[PDB]
């Protein structure tokens, strides 16, 4: 008998005791939530343009972005936190983008994306997770839609022998490509043991269709289970290919007249499975029936046994696939050996203990099914607290529904998701709080507020702006003291500290049509005091926190005098804290 | 008075928080705080396409270049001085412009730059006999012509104007020229007088300048007069614009008949008018006063019968350091921010103006803490004669420790105050990203959304006009029109089928895609994305959207709807085939 009575309110003064680190969705960004309070604290510009910081528009953030900062869009799913022996670390989030195919990465000390990576040769990055052990040395990222290789326009046909989709491994401290995986079919979600050597995901269109009806018709399609050791050794050995102009190293996982590939095999599951959660004892990949009312549990001891050839069938390292309810999407874990399953249809969550489960796979009458909670409605993701670390520690479960219907005031045509925060600290999980979110954040990653260390204040060497600093160094420009504007031909370059409640350069005049380049240096060390600057009827917008420089590229278009000022309320005198832009007709 | 809102309970109040330098609108629940929506005005919103999307474009017009805005005050539309629900209007400071939503589909429906202008800044709407006008400052002085012949702000023709736009047709009404520049603003409960502060009475363009004279102003607008002036074909015309600009400076001492400029210190601010209607509100800033202009003393002022212009000033309390803004109760009860001594000032408006004859009496009732450095605040309706006392939103710009760290860029804290009783109390922290300058809040039943498009909503009549020249029924057809190297593509949806589940096109085609949502039930949104395109979009039920790209890629690109939807949602795809280019002409 323990009571689930955890306390929810975080009054004024009081500090929340989780990080919430919530997928943007459609909308492209990473918001950071206290927990349990479910406020907003922080956004983090990753695909999206933001207004605010000039994510998009400075000259540091389109460097990160490539030539990808051309996109204004992203669609993102799953954010994930670097491990170190199973356990966050703090150090990076990596999360997809499933619009124009991209991995970022966020740093967690700035709380900023600081690399960014397009995969070559594939179209939309959906499932992503990180390896857990013995530490990220990989980000796996599925993308999901099969495509012809090359994809010149001669080929359309998915059922040609050369189109496919492939598995990625990233390497995460570099952010460059690791490797690629051909598979069979496609990729949906995929997971990591705890032991670096296996990886899983779920693949929903093993008919390799495109129509609706097409991509239901098989029974099962399968989660492959990919042999992270024998693809390390094959790109270690240079037996490789590689495909268009990517060096990547690209293996070959599918099976080729029923032989099973070193790297890859095809366990049998029904059906369009969709999730794929490792349990936090690492005994298990668990894929969420969707269209069965099942999971399916993979025993991770068995798949040496799997590759080795030991085993008959590859249905034969199922050792469990519980009948739960109308819909299974994606399962969760307390680490008390309850597993927490999302019923779409149903509309619930579904607790449910998996060593009970595998006993009856085995044919014992006993009953796995703990309880189930009605949410509203329609759940996706869930995600309960360090659940994707041998920590889990079973206090805090979020369900991220996708039809909110009533459950909020009215708002127009567009409603917000509902992602309910439940207490499961107790026998009984227990509702305890409504958070609307904007643009159908999918899957969230909680931590707790000790693991995460952010810095105050800038260092001056951050590799974020050190190209800024370069370029500085080029022209002579001591960043920390200097005001100064350099002409260049046609190119001005404009160098300023900045300190509330002033610019240090307050005019400067160029020649209309002029490429201007601004960068200012925010010398304050006072923690808070951020300034903006804000070029007026230019479309020029930007942040400059303490120590931080930004700079910003515009051209100077318009003859006249152009005002620019600081947007980030930063003093009394804020109001004031303007500057001239001259401009001399052509 | 209730402060948490539990599972399946509503919030009481909507309110509109302005999204800062992130360009957007926000709607959030009170007294709960949840941000309910996310509508997209200045800035570029991935997940509903405002910005890429060709109806939103069209309400952006040319300003559709910038990715960028800086937003502040927010005001909902009124007739006979209460909130009607219609419009919220919304300035951009960063590209001058004003914005109005659409309350019932929470959507920005049109927006206009301001002609001969930078930097719109304060803004407020008519009051009675309704919002006729809205009325926008232009926060800082240009030469006109600004042609970069003349960049000395003390020309005779270098000036900023007030701007006064049409509610309901969103185009200029009238500009009106006057001395020294614009701050805040606010309007009377007749419809005769407007009111802004003003700052920079010295034309200057450094921070000493700007704070060397004692007092500057606030200017005060007979309407009456300029309507007059308009109607009578008395006024002027700037470059290109056909707005009527009258001349509201004094020229030799001489006051212009639109025009009376009050004495006030120093650097002030805010201008409020009260709930009942007596006073214009000036706070003091870099004076620790407020000023209070006795409206009924304004046709005296404009008739010549007021010997000195201070005349009009009745009441100027000592309230505390930085005074920026004030709201009312609607009980007789002013409550200013101090930003300097970071707390919110509770003071009784008769008791101040006794006290101003002399009449010994503490008005000073209350003094509240924030955290930390209080901007704006706003009382529930207490910019209408429903002032009704309940909440108070104090929106402080450095939070400091009250929340967990998050990197340098720390969130603001806007802060529920109760004010039901004698004695303010602080119930909530909420963190927000980007600065809201201002919120406004309006009652439940003040506001009335739709749940379901109407089909013939403006919103997107330009598209259904265009589907007419094709032919196209919009709620029926599934087509794929050519015209010469342009391709349309008109396709109705229903979950979880897209109409046009495939089309082809040739390499450097210019790609519309129109999507009709034509789904009955409440919460069935689609969404549109092109894989590696930079294209998204979000179409509600019963909306039309469209979008336009170029096919540059050979090949096969997928799309996806973006929006969960279904059971099948993953399973809801399209692809575009594009033959390359070296097998079509040139
Ligand atoms: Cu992309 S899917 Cu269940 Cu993860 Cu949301
Ligand atoms: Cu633009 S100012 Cu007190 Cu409104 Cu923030
Ligand atoms: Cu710098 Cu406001
Ligand atoms: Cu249509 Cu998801
Ligand atoms: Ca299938
Ligand atoms: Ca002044
Ligand atoms: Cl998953
Ligand atoms: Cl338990
Ligand atoms: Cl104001
Ligand atoms: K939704
Ligand atoms: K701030
Ligand atoms: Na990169
Ligand atoms: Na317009």
């Amino acid at each position: 008998v323990k009571e689930s009575k955890q306390k929810i309110h975080v009054g004024p003064g009081e500090l929340d005791d989780y990080y919430g680190f919530w997928s943007g969705g459609h909308q492209g960004e990473v918001r950071v939530l206290g927990v349990p309070s479910m406020r907003e604290l922080m956004r983090i510009p990753v695909f999206n343009v933001d207004s605010a910081t000039g994510w998009g528009l400075t000259n540091e953030s389109r460097h990160i972005m490539g030539d990808s900062a051309k996109f204004l869009n992203g669609d993102c799913h799953h954010p994930h936190i670097s491990m170190t022996d199973g356990k966050y670390d703090g150090k990076y989030l990596f999360i997809n983008d499933k619009a124009n195919s991209r991995v970022a990465r966020i740093r967690l000390d700035i709380m900023k994306c600081d690399k960014m990576i397009t995969v070559p040769n594939v179209q939309a990055i959906h499932g992503l997770r990180l390896q857990k052990v013995p530490h990220t040395k990989y980000v796996f990222a599925n993308a999901e839609f099969i495509i012809p290789h090359p994809n010149d326009g001669k080929v359309f046909d998915l059922q040609d022998e050369n189109s496919y989709t492939m598995y990625n491994a990233i390497d995460a401290e570099t952010m460059e490509m690791a490797f690629q995986v051909i598979v069979d079919g496609n990729l949906d979600n995929t997971d990591a043991d705890y032991t670096g050597r296996f990886a899983a995901a779920t693949c929903y269109n093993s008919e390799k269709a495109f129509d609706l009806g097409g991509m239901m018709r098989n029974e099962r399609d399968w989660v492959v289970v990919f042999d992270i050791h024998a693809v390390e050794a094959a790109v270690k050995a240079g037996d490789f290919i590689t495909l268009g102009d990517s060096k990547t190293p690209v293996l070959d996982g599918r099976k080729k007249d029923g032989k099973d590939s070193k790297f890859t095999r095809y366990v049998p599951v029904p059906k369009n499975p969709h999730g794929c959660n490792t349990s936090s004892d690492g005994k298990y990949f668990i894929a969420a029936g969707k269209l069965s009312p099942t999971c399916s549990m993979i025993a991770i001891d068995k798949l040496p046994d799997l590759f080795a050839g030991k085993l008959a069938d590859p249905r034969d390292v199922i050792v469990g696939e519980p009948e739960l309810g109308l819909g299974p999407l994606h399962t969760t874990f307390d680490g008390r050996g309850n597993a927490y399953t999302t019923l779409f249809i149903d509309s619930q969550v579904v607790k449910w203990n998996m060593e009970e489960a595998v006993r009856a796979y085995k044919g014992e009458k006993v009953n796995y099914i703990k309880q189930k909670l009605d949410v509203h409605y329609q759940p996706g993701h869930l995600h309960a607290s360090l659940c994707e670390t041998n920590e889990a520690d079973g206090k805090w479960l979020v369900a991220l529904s996708k039809f909110s219907k009533d459950r909020f005031l009215p708002v127009g045509p567009l409603h917000p998701e509902n992602d309910q925060l439940i207490d499961i600290s107790g026998d009984e999980m227990k509702l305890v709080h409504d958070g609307p979110t904007f643009a159908e954040p999918h899957d969230c990653i909680m931590a707790r507020r000790d693991q995460i260390k952010t810095k105050k204040i800038w260092d001056r060497n951050d590799p974020f702006f050190a190209p800024t600093v370069e370029m500085a160094k080029k022209d002579g420009i001591n960043l920390d003291t200097d005001n100064k504007v350099i002409r260049d031909g046609n190119k001005v370059r404009v160098y300023m500290t900045s300190m509330a409640p002033a610019f240090g350069v307050q005019e400067f005049t160029v020649k209309q049509g002029d490429e201007v380049t601004v960068t200012i240096t925010n010398i304050a060390q006072i923690e808070d005091v951020s300034h903006g600057f804000v070029v007026v009827n230019h479309g020029v917008s930007m942040e400059i926190s303490p120590q931080q420089t930004s700079s910003i590229t515009f051209v100077a278009d318009k003859p006249g005098l152009h005002w620019y000022y600081c947007s980030w309320f930063c003093h009394a005198l804020h109001m004031e804290m303007v500057g001239r832009m001259m401009v001399e007709p052509a």
